[PDB]
């Protein structure tokens, strides 16, 4: 009966019976109905659910203010706490500043991660109101976005820091700061800090919580119940509960106590209470760096180091070191450090205290340590280094396991004193076995030895034998992880040269060769410059007309503010129920039995729903080949079977995991290569086939042959799926409210699905945080598992997948294998080409085949080819169904090509971009498909890239960085673009709208397509604007609803500004037809007259307007036929320095130039531009899915899939939109925008090609001239590439 | 699948209504309905 | 819709004199298809202004 | 006749939904000369006048 207390934007909390499963994020959006903070992933690694905490600190004596993942803040661990959310610091009436700044400076396009981003910069303002440009970049480690390229975001807070083009946005215009005005500390927090602190219980429905005041208390607590689970920051504890299903019924948690959170410096070093956050030892670690001698602090830093790219300061604000020791990950990044510098750990339980010292017995096995069941971690002391003593750590970026096979380590020497020869050697390693360990055997041999070629050589042969992997090891990668071993010891190697160096012992050592300098170098960062260049609108364009103009995103106010709604924001009728999808665990097999005896045990279950529960018909997807619920058979992992239905989404979750499940496997087809041999296809091949093959290649002076693999991608839309389905009780009527961009077909599917007519569903879309493709179509399998629960059950239900089931169950980006034939002159004109595709479909067939039409419609890439042959299968596997991803095939298509054009100049030994140039199309060209190619300005986009990214100069550049440097490169690589605008299926060019002047004079419009963080609405509004010529403020888009327009596309292809702005600009002239009598007796009488006059005149003030795009329709068996109304056209140049030793790498700088035509809006149309060229970079350099070899996902959430992180992004990134380039076929001369400029992050691909190219040169001896990368290139792919003395043997 | 729109909005005013007070002219209305009702009563003289 | 199923909404409102239903039997006749294949929901000012 | 047609106060509640009563002159003809809300304040669940 303990009541919990605690504050939430001022306002005082009473809990009477807290439940210790219940995290912040779930009381503030369910309890309090606060959602502006939002559930991204559940896990710490996407900051969505960011807010801040203030707390009187009773051992710093003052207000403290820090930033925590709500998603993992138990709400039992924040009694007597305040907490700030989005709402609590401004609102569109008194936006603070933060929100004003991200707002306007189109730093908000989904608007989903913005309030999470905009508490992480709150809260640094709250602690330092002055920051640095460095500082603000830190802030955001934890924070995550999927749209924006991240750009804008920390250019507009860069006007917080440092303490011919129009502008995208005017700091000047931006208010100021006043500290004062933040709100108050709890007056009553300030009272009660007097008190002393009690012990505290709650009780839940499982778990019950101690809140210990007392080391005694714990201890007592340990000594009676040796099973009570300390839980600290719960960083780790949430993971296993949340997802691993793990159930602790007893937890007690002591951060309250004085002696688990003390600093204190003693003669040996420093300890620190087991309970400090990681942010606390940062902090002071960093002042003891700053103020003692060097010879000091070499632990220090090295701590310091592995801090660096750990979390986000949310992590970090509540992480504790003794919990990152205790939780003894394999991967423990700080373990290695303290093992290598042999840190003091002091042990308590109740009447008992040891010290010892880690070491390799820390640590005796999986995720087990020497503390008996009894025992606390009271302190680490981390020590002082020791004059002639040494310490680096390094650590592998890249992760692919949840637990396993990351490299990381901590490496220390002392020397003989005056001397170089060895007294202590310790080097230990994460990520190479199923726990921290220590080369135990590998140092002994080389005591008293003298640091020189031979010890270098010793410890590499040492470690390579005493850390071998086989073959088979846990979390594969062996071949990269074996290598970094010995390149981090290696960089060591160098580095301890270098301080012998400095200690004066440079003759018995001798000098580091200048040209390996590069190689010791601690990562630095370098100042973010960038530049955006647009075209101002004629100086005669109305002020009014904001077509052309940089308006911002009509919705981003409300983003930054917290109260723009989403699916899961709108709140809960009272007899709401939940839903939870049940899936497959095996790819393929027959399902022999379901027993639900434990679902139906759980508190509130309703019923499981199967296929024997559809009304109608179980066939659904877009070709019929899908089921609703499993009938008989899986066939993926991820193949919904059934859904519980609950009261509560807790009690769905609990119940889900009591539907135990029977099977008996059956042959599966999982891989591309299985696919072939077991003539497993979607329908027939695809081809696409122009002039003589034959004479091309028997004409050529060259032919190169090859293959390229190119890995899949998670969407990654930060808002997950979500529906919520509304039965109205008569006549079959049911309202959805969905994040699909395909309100069709989930009205179509539903009513099939239920057996009523189309007419007694509608389906309302008011905004996605994302889709990108991915909610064209798969968002379906969510929405009619839902309608039908609803159906059933006659109540509303909901359902939003949680990030692991959304990346499991709703599929991605299709791989790709290619297998090539190229034909060339010994000038690099290409005169042959043939290309086999092949793509992994998955399960269902769905856009599969529309996939590889575009793919093949872009195998030329920007390129004249006169003989040309391209084939594409579709591979039909038992893995979850891919889809649309932005790009629909494009990308992987004309990476193909790139990818055989840059073996093309290597054979013919001439530079890459002479040879691209040469090859290209010219004005007038046929594509190998025959489409002619009028208003060409690709030449004009690759003339300016080159002059203004001063394209040869740089070469010369990289060239000397790569004959000064041996151990990192540089590569250069200018890439250009051709990409068709307009759906492969013809009759899904059309588009409608719906037009309503109110008697006010206000309008509301309506369109087909829908908001995604695109600024759709907002083009449209501008649309309407100029089309009525009335200002955009009478104008207002509320939703997309099937019944107000209907039949409507989906929003893809890049192609809905184009269809719904012509559907609104119709639909607008039908009203200003009819309000032309009025105009003309009443030419200056203002507008709201006219509608007025028009209104008691009885005419009709509503309007619907269509669109269809005229002339399409290509042929595959003639060759004929038009499949695009225009083609959109870019180039990017990008700069890359590659880590040869680490397989890591900066994106220097890239410069885009981009034909959007008159733009639209090109604040909006510069970050759609940023937006996808930024997921391309995730796409060919970072994004990694990866499954069991029985068809099981792995990756399946941000701590194992790496999508670009701010720290990602070209450190100088230069966007223009093309100049004087109106295209007037689309509406108001503008162009396409969101697909096209993805495949340029390609050049970033291409430059890291070109670095290990001359790394290869460096280091190779006799190497593979054409060698192999595919995409992704990542760091396992770049540093198994740098052949050398460390990958050989 | 031709890509014609299947949504269309329809409107209708009755035409040539409106009647002046002042003149004592103009139709107020489209048309009159007409009708007629024969009823018998029983009445208590006593109760009402 | 494109499964011949109608929609249809108007101005009025249904408060027992029955106007859908009349509004039905007009669409049915002018459009030439039973009346089982035309549905009103609702009346709605964001639908007919 | 099944009770399934539903009128507007059949409509499920929000879990958060509130409800309003008017509050009305017992005068024909009269100046208001004070509100006095003390007492309504202490009804349970009483958010505003
Ligand atoms: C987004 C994210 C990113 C991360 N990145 C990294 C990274 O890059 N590198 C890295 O090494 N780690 C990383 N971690 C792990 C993180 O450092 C640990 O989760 C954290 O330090 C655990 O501390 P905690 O207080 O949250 O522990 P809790 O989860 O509360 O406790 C974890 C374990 O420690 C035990 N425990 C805690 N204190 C004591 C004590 N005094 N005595 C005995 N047992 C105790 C608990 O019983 C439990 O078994 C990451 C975690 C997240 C969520
Ligand atoms: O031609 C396309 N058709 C689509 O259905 C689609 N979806 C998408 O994201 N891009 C494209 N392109
Ligand atoms: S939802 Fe909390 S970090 Fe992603
Ligand atoms: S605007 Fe950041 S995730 Fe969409
Ligand atoms: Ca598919």
């Amino acid at each position: 009966a303990d009541e919990l207390v605690f504050f939430v934007n001022g306002k005082k909390v009473v809990e009477k019976n807290a439940d210790p499963e219940t995290t912040l994020l779930v009381y503030l959006r369910r309890k309090l109905g606060l959602c502006g903070t939002k559930l991204g992933c559940g896990e710490g690694g996407c900051g969505a659910c960011t807010v801040m905490i203030s707390k009187y600190d009773r051992l710093q004596n003052k207000i403290v203010h820090f930033s925590v993942n709500a998603c993992l803040a138990p709400i039992c661990s924040l009694h007597h706490v305040a907490v700030t959310t989005v709402e609590g610091i401004g609102n569109t009436q008194k936006l603070h500043p933060v929100q004003e700044r991200i707002a306007r400076s189109h730093g908000s396009q989904c608007g989903f991660c913005t309030p999470g981003i905009v508490m992480s910069m709150y809260t640094l303002l709250r602690n330092q109101p002055e920051p640095t440009v460095e500082e603000i970049e830190n802030a955001f480690q934890g924070n995550l976005c999927r749209c924006t390229g991240y750009r804008p975001i920390l250019q507009g807070f860069r006007t917080f820091a440092k303490d011919l083009s129009p502008s995208l946005f005017n700091p000047e215009d931006f208010k100021p700061l006043d500290p004062t005005q933040e709100p108050i500390f709890p007056p009553e927090l300030l009272r009660l800090k007097d008190t002393p602190q009690k012990k505290l219980r709650f009780e839940g429905e499982r778990v019950t919580w101690i809140q210990a005041s007392t080391m005694e208390e714990l201890l007592d607590l340990k000594a009676q119940h040796p099973d009570a689970k300390l839980v600290v920051g719960n960083t780790e504890i949430g993971i296993e509960m949340k997802f691993k299903n793990m159930l602790f019924p007893l937890i007690v948690c002591p951060a309250w106590i004085p002696e688990l959170n003390s600093v204190v410096h003693g003669p040996e070093g420093i300890s620190f209470g087991a309970s400090c956050p990681l942010s606390l030892v940062e902090s002071v670690l960093a002042e003891e760096i700053a103020k003692l001698p060097e010879q000091k602090t070499e632990v220090f830093r090295g701590v310091m180091e592995q801090l660096r790219w750990f979390a986000g300061k949310q992590v970090k604000s509540v992480a504790s070191i003794g919990g990152n020791i205790i939780t003894a990950s394999p991967i423990s990044d700080l373990n290695p450090v303290f093992m290598a510098s042999g840190a003091k750990l002091t042990l308590v339980s109740r009447g008992t205290r040891r010290t010892v010292r880690m070491d390799h017995t820390f640590f005796p096995g999986y995720r087990k340590t020497l503390l008996r069941p009894e025992e606390i971690l009271l302190s680490i002391e981390i020590p002082y280094s020791k004059e002639g003593e040494f310490f680096s750590a390094f650590k592998q970026a890249s992760r692919r396991e949840d637990d396993i096979a990351k490299v990381t380590s901590g490496m220390r020497v002392l020397f003989k004193p005056g001397t170089i020869e060895v007294q202590e050697l310790s080097l230990c390693f994460g990520g190479m076995a199923d726990r921290t360990i220590s080369a135990l055997k590998t140092t002994p041999k080389q005591l008293s030895k003298s640091w020189n070629e031979e010890l270098l050589q010793s410890v590499c042969a040492g470690l390579a034998e005493e850390l071998q992997l086989a073959p088979d090891a846990p979390g594969g990668m062996v071949e990269f992880r074996r290598t970094l071993t010995l390149s981090f010891f290696f960089k060591f190697y160098l580095t301890v040269l270098q301080k012998l160096g400095r200690a004066d012992l440079e003759d018995m050592c001798g000098k580091l060769d200048p040209t390996f300098a590069s190689a010791t170098l601690l990562f630095q960062k370098d100042p973010p410059a960038n530049v955006q260049l647009f075209q101002e609108v004629p100086k005669d364009q109305s002020e009014e007309d904001m077509v052309g103009r940089p308006l911002p995103h009509l919705a981003a106010n409300m983003q930054a503010s917290g109260e723009a709604v989403y699916c899961d924001d709108i709140p809960r009728y009272e007899n709401e129920l939940s839903l939870r999808l049940v899936t497959s665990t095996r790819a393929h097999a027959k399902i022999t039995s379901i027993d639900t005896s434990e679902a139906k045990k759980v508190p509130g279950f309703v019923c499981f729903l199967t296929a024997e529960d559809v009304p109608n018909s179980n066939a659904t997807g877009l070709f019929n080949d899908e089921t609703v619920f499993a009938k008989d058979e899986v066939t993926c992992v991820g193949h919904i079977i059934g859904a519980v239905v609950a009261d509560t989404p807790e009690h769905a979750q609990r119940a889900a995991r009591g539907v135990k499940i029977t099977y008996e496997d059956l042959p599966a087809i999982i891989t591309i290569q299985d696919a072939i041999n077991n003539n497993s296809f979607y329908g027939s091949e695809i081809k696409i086939e122009k002039g003589d093959l034959k004479k091309g290649f028997s004409e050529a002076d060259n032919v190169v042959s090859g293959e390229l693999y190119i890995g899949g991608q998670e969407h990654f839309y930060l808002e997950t799926n979500c529906t919520i389905a509304v039965p109205k009780g008569e006549a079959g009527e049911m309202e959805l409210f969905v994040s699909t961009q395909n309100t069709m077909k989930t009205q179509s599917f539903v009513a099939k699905m239920l057996g009523v007519p189309d007419n007694r569903i509608v389906v309302r879309v008011k905004r996605m945080g994302g889709g990108f493709g991915g909610k064209e179509t798969r968002s379906t399998v969510v929405s009619t598992a839902l309608a039908l629960a609803a159906h059933k059950t006659g109540r509303p239900v909901r359902c939003m997948l949680d990030r692991d089931e959304d990346m499991l169950i709703t599929g991605g980006r299709h791989p790709f294998l290619a297998k090539y034939k190229v034909g060339f002159m010994k000038t690099g004109t290409v005169v042959a080409l043939e290309v086999a595709h092949f793509s992994n479909g998955g399960n269902t067939e769905d856009l599969s085949r529309s996939i590889m039409e575009r793919a093949l419609f872009h195998m030329d890439n920007a390129y004249k080819i006169p003989n040309i042959r391209g084939t594409g299968r579709i591979c039909k596997t038992n893995l979850p169904s891919n889809t649309a991803f932005r790009g629909f095939g494009g990308p992987q298509g004309m990476l193909i090509a790139e990818y055989w054009m840059s073996e093309v100049a290597i054979t013919c030994g001439l530079p890459a971009e002479e040879v691209r140039r040469k090859n290209m199309y010219k004005e007038g060209d046929l594509t190998h498909f025959n489409q002619k190619l009028e208003g060409f300005t690709l030449p004009r986009c690759w003339d300016e890239c080159i002059a203004s990214s001063q394209y040869l100069a740089r070469k010369r550049e990289v060239e000397k960085f790569n004959r000064e440097n041996c151990w990192k490169k540089r590569g250069l690589c200018i890439i250009p673009t051709k990409f068709g605008i307009s759906f492969t299926l013809p009759f899904l060019n059309q588009g409608g709208a719906l037009v309503h002047v109110y008697t006010d004079g206000s309008v509301l419009l309506t369109h087909g397509g829908t908001e995604m963080g695109q600024g759709l609405h907002t083009k449209m509004v501008q649309v309407a604007s100029r089309a009525l010529k009335i200002p955009t403020s009478k104008i207002h888009i509320s939703e997309t609803s099937t019944n107000t327009v209907p039949n409507t596309s989906p929003t893809a292809a890049s192609a809905s500004a184009d269809l719904n702005g012509q559907g609104v600009y119709e639909a607008c002239q039908t009203i200003l037809k009819r309000l032309e009598p009025f105009k003309k007796k009443k030419p200056t009488g203002p507008w709201e007259a006219w509608v007025m006059d028009a209104y008691t005149s009885a005419v009709s003030l509503s309007a619907t307007g269509f669109y269809k795009t005229p002339n399409l329709g290509y042929s595959f068996e003639t060759n004929s036929g038009n499949p695009f109304h225009y083609f959109s056209y870019g180039v990017a140049c990008s700069e890359v320095e590659i880590d040869c030793l680490t397989g890591d790498h900066k994106n220097l700088r890239t410069d885009i130039v981009m034909d959007v035509g008159s733009s639209l809006n090109p604040a909006i149309d510069i970050g759609q531009v940023e937006g996808a060229f930024v997921q391309g970079l995730g796409l060919f350099t970072m994004e990694e899915l990866h499954y069991s070899p029985e068809g099981s996902l792995h990756t399946r959430g941000p701590s194992t899939y790496k999508i670009p992180a701010f720290g990602s992004i070209p450190i100088e990134f230069r966007v223009s939109l093309l100049r004087d380039c109106p295209n007037k076929r689309a509406i108001y001369a503008s162009k396409a925008v969101g697909e096209p400029p993805l495949f340029l992050a390609s050049s970033i691909f291409f430059a890291i090609k070109d670095a290990i190219r001359a790394a290869r040169a460096q280091h190779g001896d006799n190497a593979k001239q054409l060698f192999q990368l595919d995409s992704p290139a990542t760091p396992e792919k770049i540093r198994n590439a740098c052949v050398d003395q460390f990958t050989t043997l």
